[PDB]
C-alpha cells in the first residue's frame, strides 16, 4: 500500500526536523509547551489542541497516523498554534516560519 510508503517518508521528514542542523530554530517546538513552567496562564485557553515534534513522533512511532494527510495536519497545527497565541512579532513566529519552511518543502517532494 502506497500510504505506509507515504507515512515512511514523512518519518524522514520528522527525523530532519528535529536533526541537529536545525536546531537553532528548531528547539522550542521538540517537547510540548509547558505553560506553568512558563507562566503562560492564557495559553490553554486559546491553543485547544496543542502539538509538538515529539507528539508528533510518538503518534508516527504508534502507527496512529492514517495517513500522510493527518502526519500533516498535525505538523501544521503545531505551528498554527504558535502563530495563533504570539504576537506576530515575536521570535518564536521567525523560529516557527524557518521550520515551517523546512517542513513544506520537504513534504511537497514526497514521491
Ligand atoms: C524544555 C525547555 O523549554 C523551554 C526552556 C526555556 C528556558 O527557560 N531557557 C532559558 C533561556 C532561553 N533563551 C531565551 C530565548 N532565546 C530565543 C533562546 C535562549 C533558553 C532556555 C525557555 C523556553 C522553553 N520552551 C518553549 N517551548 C515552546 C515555545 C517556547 N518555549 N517559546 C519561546 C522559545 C524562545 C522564544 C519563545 C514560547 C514562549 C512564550 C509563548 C509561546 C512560546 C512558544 O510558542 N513555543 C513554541
Amino acid at each position: 500500500g502506497k500510504l505506509s510508503e507515504h507515512l515512511r517518508y514523512c518519518d524522514s521528514i520528522l527525523r530532519e526536523m528535529l536533526s541537529k542542523k536545525h536546531a537553532a530554530y528548531a528547539w522550542p517546538f521538540y517537547k510540548p509547551v509547558d505553560a506553568e513552567a512558563l507562566e503562560l496562564h492564557d495559553y490553554h485557553d486559546i491553543i485547544k489542541h496543542p502539538m509538538d515534534l515529539s507528539t508528533v513522533k510518538r503518534k508516527m512511532d504508534g502507527r496512529e497516523y492514517p495517513d500522510a494527510q493527518g502526519f500533516a495536519a498535525d505538523v501544521r497545527l503545531m505551528f498554527s498554534n504558535c502563530y495563533k497565541y504570539n504576537p506576530p512579532d515575536h521570535e518564536v513566529v521567525a523560529m516557527a516560519r524557518k521550520l515551517q519552511d523546512v517542513f513544506e518543502m520537504r513534504f511537497a517532494k514526497m514521491p
